[PDB]
């Protein structure tokens, strides 16, 4: 927990960004940010331009548990300091409503971003795609080594900042745009490891499985839903065939842009045994070095 609250009096309401069970997210502008610039709130001020922030707000009528989940997320957010994780700029916890304030990424989520691009045969290059994926891996390595499990890694939960900087995020909002990505059994089954689906065992190993699917989205430039050839029920049945491991299961196909070695890395992310899936340190090293060095 930060010593001091960010001052609510400085948040100028622009727009409601969304909503979930917890409450809501607003886009705010920081009023006269140059006066707030300190060691405790190091803000990137640009004279003549609004400093925009996202603010996640706990509903006033929230339950004891919801309030506790929210404060747990505050404590977690306060720790995460890494170039590829969304950054906590401040909090408002003295009074209700409880708030978390983050940087605002104007390029939106990675899925929106890549969906608007096409591959360099607005364009994006294969090296840049590897750089995107390397940043996600690096963010996930940081998370894993702080003993955190994400549980919902996907391009929809990555944000694009400036100069192709990617930040892993976790919104907790219900966004109609991605409703088809979740299945009520409410779970992101197409990104989930077989053991998650069949048992509910969530681990860094299942985050690696999700990273694999996320790597596939990126290399597909987010043009198809993973396993779009399978209905939701059939995705569940497919998990059963991974457990079966008699080779009957459906694997995501090699994207056109993906060379064989990168595809086989993805395949290892989908190894039936968790311990054979590569750690994020290895995934990052392979994307930042081996894959980049063999363009
Ligand atoms: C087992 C469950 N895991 C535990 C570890 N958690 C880590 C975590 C938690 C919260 C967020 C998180 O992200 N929280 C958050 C905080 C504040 C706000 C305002 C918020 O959401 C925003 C909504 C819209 C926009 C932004 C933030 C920035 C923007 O440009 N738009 C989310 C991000 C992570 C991450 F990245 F490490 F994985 C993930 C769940």
């Amino acid at each position: 927990m930060p010593r001091v609250d960010f001052p609510r009096s400085r948040l100028r309401f622009k727009e409601k960004l969304g909503e979930g069970q917890f409450g809501e997210v607003h886009l705010c502008e920081v009023d006269s940010p140059q006066d707030l610039v300190s060691l405790d709130f190091p803000l990137n001020v640009r004279k003549g331009h609004p400093l925009l922030v996202a603010v996640k707000i706990l509903r006033p009528d929230a339950t004891k548990n919801a309030r506790n989940d929210f404060l747990k997320e505050v404590k977690i957010m306060s720790r995460l300091k890494d170039p590829n994780i969304i950054r906590l700029l401040g909090v408002c916890v003295q009074d209700d409503p409880l708030c978390m304030i983050t940087d605002y990424m104007e390029n939106g989520d990675l899925n929106q971003f890549l969906s608007a691009h096409q591959l360099e045969d607005p364009t994006i290059s294969y090296p840049m795609l590897l750089h995107v994926a390397a940043q996600i891996a690096s963010g996930m390595r940081y998370l894993a080594t702080l003993n955190f499990v994400h549980r919902d890694l996907a391009t929809r939960n990555c944000l694009v900042g400036e100069n192709f900087t990617i930040k892993i995020a976790d919104f907790g909002m219900s966004r109609n745009l991605y409703a088809g990505d979740y299945y009520r059994v409410v779970l992101p089954i197409r990104w989930m490891a077989w053991e998650c689906i069949l048992m509910g065992k969530f681990t860094t190993a299942s985050d690696v499985w999700a990273f694999g699917v996320t790597l596939w989205e990126v290399l597909m430039l987010c043009r198809a839903q993973p396993f779009g050839q399978l209905t939701d029920e059939q995705v569940i049945e497919n998990a059963g065939e991974f457990f079966r491991d008699q080779g009957r299961q459906v694997y995501l196909s090699r994207p056109p842009a993906c060379p064989q070695g990168l595809y086989e890395l993805m395949l290892r992310c989908w190894s039936r045994e968790s311990e054979q899936r590569p750690p994020f340190s290895q995934l990052h090293r392979f994307l930042a070095e081996d894959a980049l060095n063999t363009v």
